[PDB]
């Protein structure tokens, strides 16, 4: 993490959060066609969390 | 963008807008031969925006 903060300057805070959100959404999308509940409730959870 | 901000010192802000306006004017000049409306209205909009 110390090595990571050396690059990307001030924008590392934005980059890390964007990557984390993309990775969180990717797992849900990959797990979508087994539990059909996820596309509905996950959108509400994301809206509340944002 | 971080790499660009590493160089050019304080004048990166001046360089960026100067390049963007030049690109916009180049696009407008390229669209001139078919759309004859552009030279007047675009100049007026540019004067308003400046």
């Amino acid at each position: 993490f110390m090595r990571f903060r050396r690059a990307f300057g001030e924008y590392s805070h934005v980059v890390a959060f964007n990557t984390l959100l993309f990775l969180m959404s990717f797992t849900v999308l990959c797990l979508t066609p087994v539990y059909s509940f996820l596309p509905g409730v996950y959108s509400v959870i994301y809206l509340y969390l944002t």
